[PDB]
């Protein structure tokens, strides 16, 4: 057990949070957690890990990393986990992540990084998670995520991405969770998100759309549940939007310049509806709205913006839709 | 699996961060680790973990948690791991972690707590870390922390500790690293310290001491290695307050209001000190520090204060050492 750190006898973790390293330390080969959280590490060279085989788990959160050698992860084969949070990391080169074959969790957020280029996560076969919250990736550019067959969630909020191109997400067809809230996407991309099959959650907050085009769902119609449309300064959802969703359980549209909501709104299987905080215009268009709203236990501040002689009433309790 | 949630089959890890949970979800029996960051757990009632014996690790940092009824971890008997950072809880009354025999490490920083009652920590027999930084505690009563026989490291910055009760640390007396910094200390505890023995590191930055008296470091002089007395008002050490001191290795001064060390200050074993921004007087009493710093390879030095005319000086290259 190095000094200024403390072991777990049994379970083989080392604990050197916030405990002033300067450098990786040496430690037993059998151990299966490895936390250095808060220590400062400005340089991972390569083999940095390498008497290391056991490995399961690696934090390396708050360290001060501004650059991620190519093959600094080389000896961890078995490594599971790889927690890199809240760094300085501007670059990560190709080749960083070598010879994590099993990585089935990667955490970047919070970091610097300004792109994903080609081939970074070629040899992560097993990766599941990817987390990128909180950089500053302007561009997805084709060949991203070549290689991560199993990746489902992957998390991309709070960055500048201002487009997607049409061959960003080819290599990740399956994905389960697609956030990417919070960016500066002028419009919906249609021609990024057709190549989705089965996405559950896509989630869009944040992002100046002002508008969902045709068949802006019909790639992943039949698996999307839930739907993230607040404060995209949405303006109109075209009447071709929805076609093809059968299966939409929850939709946030709170916090937009929402009129009216398009014929084929798929009410039939929602569950949850946030819609507060819209103009909403209370004549016949949005008498299958009101069904809907009349169905449903949960009360929302939902309130008429027009005509003039229902301002202010709520759509469920008003009486506008009584020659509809 | 709950529903939202990940799981990794053979680590028996269920991972449900920021996924929006309620309530505390249902799990396999055999779960080792539950990762529930980034949900909303106003309270966590007793028995919160009914069926979760096998559970070593437990995340429940950013959960809002804002009250923590006695017995929630009632069943956790095998939990080494305990995250609760980040979150609004006000009062930890005795009861709330009962049965956590082999807890080992425990992170509370981050919250509201107010005080430290009699037998809170009372069944945490194998607890090694306490982190209770970033909190509002302002008085440590006596058996604060009975029962904690094997605790080691206590965490206390950035707290309102004004003052600490004589007996606050009688049960603890085998603590090697003691964090008090950036609190309301006006007045080195004397009472207080006087009853650790093997005290490594004492941090007490950023507390208006004003002053250290005699036998201040007696009682752990034999262990003590790293000291932080910076930004501590500091105008004068007391001439035995470094009775006893053998292997003292770093110290920080700096930021003070110091012009004189005592003639007893142990430059033995002393490798690196902070000593910068203070009024050093270059006389008699400094040739201990002369000699120090001209042996120390570039660890820089502070300039003189007096007598005038050697205001500026670097105290390694001014002459008024001359005539000793
Ligand atoms: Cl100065």
């Amino acid at each position: 057990c190095p000094q200024n750190c403390h072991c777990h006898s049994d379970l083989q973790h080392v604990i050197c949070d916030k405990v002033g390293l300067q450098k990786i330390p040496k430690v037993s080969e059998k151990t299966k957690l490895l936390n250095l959280q808060r220590n400062n590490f400005p340089v991972l060279a390569a083999n940095s890990f390498r008497a290391m085989p056991n490995l399961v788990s690696l934090h390396l959160q708050h360290c001060q990393i501004r650059e991620v050698a190519a093959g600094a992860f080389r000896g961890l084969k078995q490594l599971i986990y790889l927690y890199l949070s809240h760094n300085d990391i501007r670059v990560l080169r190709a080749g960083a992540f070598d010879d994590l074959t099993e990585l089935t969790y990667l955490y970047l957020d919070h970091n610097k990084v300004t792109e994903l280029p080609r081939g970074l996560l070629s040899p992560l076969v097993n990766l599941f998670i990817l987390q990128l919250n909180n950089n500053k990736i302007r561009e997805l550019r084709a060949g991203a995520f070549q290689g991560a067959k199993d990746l489902r969630w992957l998390y991309l909020s709070e960055n500048a991405l201002s487009s997607l191109q049409p061959g960003a997400l080819d290599d990740v067809e399956n994905l389960a969770k697609f956030h990417v809230d919070r960016n500066q996407l002028s419009s919906y991309p249609s021609a990024a998100l057709s190549k989705l099959r089965v996405v559950e959650e896509l989630k869009l907050s944040h992002n100046p759309l002002k508008s969902i085009p045709d068949n802006a769902f019909q790639s992943f119609g039949r698996y999307l549940e839930t739907l993230w449309l607040d404060n995209t300064n949405l303006e109109k959802f075209s009447d071709g939007a929805f076609l093809g969703v059968t299966t939409l359980k929850h939709v946030h549209l709170e916090n937009n310049r929402l009129n009216q909501l398009p014929s084929n709104f798929p009410f039939d299987s929602l569950e949850t509806l946030a819609l507060t905080n819209n103009p909403w215009k209370c004549t016949c268009q949005l008498r299958g709205l009101r069904r809907w709203l009349e169905a449903k236990a949960s009360r929302p501040d939902a309130t008429c913006a027009s005509p003039a002689k229902f301002k202010g009433q709520h759509i469920r309790d008003t009486d506008a839709f009584r020659s509809c």
